């Protein structure tokens, strides 16, 4: 599976179709442009035509697929725009119930990429001597308060560019500074709670 799962769910119960979510959008990953590199991201349109296959049926709420640039600027700003973005997607009350999380995994969508380099959701394009291409695939599964009858799931595919050598970014913090080029797709997929009585690790 190669997008990165990020359970924010307040019942077992709903381990399953969480994960089940998940493997029907791992469907969604796409090729990037052989000219970016050798690499898969979430695809929105793509994500669109899987979402009609699910079943039960649900609905798809929002959708994104935004570009988002930045000029020799701190990492911590490249994460607060695509924040926004995700927010945006999400809506504030859905948000501000998993902020601390949504937060966090924007933060190591950029940041701490040493210790990621080999999972599955990150895959290296193009490398040269000032530029480093990158996709990191994540997907929220919630259920909680905020979410009552309904699990959203959200697929997010990251294409970034940003200036600067591998090893370099491999290290980067919030508090470095690049120029990046970053599309950014995403949708928010609702689908009516189903409950399980096996409950996957």
């Amino acid at each position: 599976n190669n997008l990165l799962s990020i359970n924010e769910i307040d019942n077992p119960n709903y381990i399953l179709q969480a994960i089940m979510l998940a493997n029907a959008f791992q469907n969604a990953l796409v090729p990037t442009s052989t000219d970016f590199g050798d690499a898969l991201r979430f695809s929105m349109p793509k994500g669109l035509e899987i979402a009609n296959t699910i079943t039960p049926m649900g609905a798809v709420v929002s959708y994104v697929d935004q570009n988002v640039t930045q000029t020799n600027n701190q990492v911590s700003v490249m994460i607060n725009k695509v924040l926004e973005v995700l927010k945006t997607v999400l809506g504030v009350a859905l948000s501000g119930s998993v902020i601390d999380q949504l937060t966090a995994a924007v933060t190591n969508t950029f940041t701490n990429l040493n210790t990621q380099k080999n999972e599955a959701w990150i895959f290296w394009g193009k490398e040269t001597a000032n530029q480093t291409n990158y996709t990191y695939n994540v997907l929220f599964a919630i259920q909680n308060a905020q979410t009552g009858g309904v699990m959203y799931c959200v697929p997010v595919g990251f294409e970034i560019k940003v200036s600067a050598v591998k090893e370099q970014v491999l290290f980067f913090t919030i508090q470095d500074s690049a120029s990046y080029n970053v599309n950014i797709q995403s949708l928010k997929f609702a689908q009516p709670l189903v409950s399980s009585s096996q409950y996957p690790i």
